[PDB]
């Protein structure tokens, strides 16, 4: 039967590392880290995820504030607010929660956060440095998927991996982290990564996943990963979070639970790892390590 | 037998289009374009390739110069020279031929080239924008691989593609272009892409290539790709150039794969000349200050 990897317990340890690093940093004379979160509108999942992020900040010793603005805000007003925070010497990390209303250019907003405060890793310089295997702020969900793999001890070097999805914030960074060189400034997993997306016929997904030692699902389709697509003993990691009055991942949990070696549940899987790795990035930003 | 795609022929066509675009740019009352290539050291492959670039410049009506420096120059001296050329209004495109000596940080050098003169697409901003499917200077060899595919009508949407190699200048951009969305600012191929590299076990590589409608080899390994790894009718594009009496071959077993592939590029006369052609396109793009 498949080990159900506990995302809640792993994030507990990571957060414990952070609250210790933060306390050593404060004890030796430095400012306590501060994270600002800008939240636009009333997406219930957004508010819920921002709340998780600020609860986690408080219990690791990081100060935080959530600036909530109505969905009717103009792009120029958001860019003013971003620029004021970029110049607030108290603020170490600044992130704008996505998605943003249709009339606001998301990519303009992301590049307007100064890269030293860009704990999300969404600024184009952070994306480019990540893609060159340089030291960077790693985006939180891809770094969480990576930490799930590394702390569970699942090998990646020379192994086959399939990512479902190519979004610039989740799927593509996961694929980048997993195929790249262990020896580089920012190490990678040295795996053999296949990238599928909305134009991958399901038949051809199955022919690649049966070869996969690690299937990573970040598409947002319920029941996309089913037991006949996974080989015996493979690790399956569910980034998708779907509402079907219930919440489920992209994997068919019960069926793949029999077939797989490892699996991550939804909720309680990658979710709390996203919040944990954002805490790492905030203290990294407070140190001006980069 | 397989259709052999002549990269030499396609590149000379494209050079012709660039030439017409330059003459019109000049006839409209604009400065003739100028490309500067910086060459460090005496790698003979590097010298041969820069010579091919400056020849193509002359053919398409672009002024050029190669500035050769000994390998013993310092990083600071290269940056002084690069800053000089960034500030020369006569200079439209500027590239530093890779690889550089171990004491020169390649990353710092590529980021030192003004992004508007960055005809290699190597500046971290161009890399970042390419990886977000924004408009950017595409690097030359990946763009040549893309043109070979598109100008031959070889379809990519929903197809399986395997890239052998993951270098930031060649294999990674090729895999980024091929797997990304046709509907974004800079369109992608919408393919299903597998990236293999030096730790991919040869038997596992084979288990992917057999599903592949396109195989692209940028590993630098003679006879890496052999006819039993390829499915029938597939396209096989040989990015590698290996020296193996001295002879030049690709990563692909040309004669063997010739029999099962639907398409194939030769080495030499394949991707190489396409690299030089797309650099001419990027230089007229840079001269026009379009990005
Ligand atoms: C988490 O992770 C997801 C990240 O996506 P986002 O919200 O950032 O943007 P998004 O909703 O555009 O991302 C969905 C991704 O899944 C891909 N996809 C769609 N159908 C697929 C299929 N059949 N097989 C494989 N991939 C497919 C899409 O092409 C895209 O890359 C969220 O949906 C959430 O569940
Ligand atoms: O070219 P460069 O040498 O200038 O850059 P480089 O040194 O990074 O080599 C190019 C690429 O060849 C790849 N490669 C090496 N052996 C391979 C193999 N057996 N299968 C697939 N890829 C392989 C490497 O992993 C690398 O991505
Ligand atoms: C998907 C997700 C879930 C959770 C979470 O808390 N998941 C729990 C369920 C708890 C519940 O059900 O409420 C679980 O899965 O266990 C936290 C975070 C994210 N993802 C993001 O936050 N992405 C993101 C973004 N949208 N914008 C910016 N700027 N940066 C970002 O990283
Ligand atoms: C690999 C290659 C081959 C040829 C070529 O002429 N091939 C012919 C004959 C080969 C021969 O004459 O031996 C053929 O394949 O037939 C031209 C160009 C490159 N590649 C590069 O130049 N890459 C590159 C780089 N190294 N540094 C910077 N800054 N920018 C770059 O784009």
């Amino acid at each position: 039967e498949a080990v159900v990897i506990s995302g809640r317990k792993l994030a507990q340890q990571i957060k414990q590392e952070v609250r210790q690093e933060v306390e050593e940093w404060v004890a030796s004379g430095n400012k306590r880290p501060h994270l600002s979160v800008i939240l636009v509108g009333e997406n219930p999942a957004s508010h819920s995820y921002v709340l998780n992020k600020t609860r986690a900040a408080a219990v690791v010793g990081i100060n935080s504030e959530t600036i909530m603005k109505p969905a009717s805000i103009s792009e120029e007003e958001l860019l003013n607010l971003i620029n004021k925070l970029n110049n607030d010497d108290n603020v170490d990390g600044l992130l704008v929660q996505l998605p943003l209303p249709e009339h606001i250019d998301e990519r303009r907003i992301c590049n307007a956060v100064s890269p030293d405060k860009d704990v999300d890793g969404f600024h184009v310089i952070n994306v480019g440095r990540m893609c060159l295997d340089q030291y960077s702020m790693l985006p939180a969900t891809p770094w969480g998927v990576w930490e799930i793999i590394k702390r569970t001890g699942i090998p990646t070097l020379g192994k086959n991996v399939v990512v479902a999805g190519r979004s610039k914030n989740v799927g593509m960074p996961i694929a980048m982290l997993l195929h790249t060189d262990g020896a580089h400034e920012r190490p990678g997993g040295d795996a053999t990564v296949t990238i599928s997306h909305r134009y991958t016929p399901k038949e051809q997904l199955k022919k690649h996943t049966i070869l996969a030692d690690i299937v990573i699902s970040a598409a947002g389709i319920p029941n996309l990963i089913t037991a006949d697509m996974i080989k015996e003993g493979a690790a399956v990691i569910d980034v998708g979070i779907n509402r079907v009055p219930k919440l489920v991942g992209d994997v068919d949990f019960e069926g793949v639970r029999q077939k797989a070696g490892y699996i991550t549940p939804v909720p309680g899987g990658v979710g709390p790892m996203t919040v944990a790795m954002l805490m790492k990035n905030t203290i990294i930003a407070a140190k001006k390590v980069l």
